[PDB]
């Protein structure tokens, strides 16, 4: 369908870092779907991304650098090398701000 687009700025916290896990990448397809987008696989509770990003968000850009068809390692390095702040633009399924969504 047509996905929602959102931009956030996350701030590092001790232990958590930015508080997200990253999967996908051109070299790292989902074992079923074959999807290669960089994706948010975990949003750590109590961390800086809770209430900012959702699991299964697709990462489009980090600090001005496109994540389109990039390698897994490249996306992880772009986030790990960020300063105090990281600007992240994602795509999210429509209704993805909620647990439940139903089409009628």
């Amino acid at each position: 369908m047509i996905w929602e687009q959102h931009t956030v700025t996350l701030h590092r916290a001790p232990g958590f870092g930015f508080g997200i896990a990253i999967s996908g990448g051109r070299d790292n397809p989902h074992f079923q779907s074959g999807e290669t987008s960089i994706v948010i696989s975990d949003v750590l509770k109590g961390g800086p991304a809770e209430g900012q990003l959702q699991e299964n968000d697709r990462v489009a850009m980090v600090n001005g650098v496109s994540m389109d068809n990039v390698e897994h390692a490249f996306a992880v390095q772009q986030l790990r090398k960020s300063g105090k702040n990281a600007k992240i633009t994602i795509r999210r399924k429509k209704g993805g701000g909620y647990s439940l969504t139903g089409y009628v």
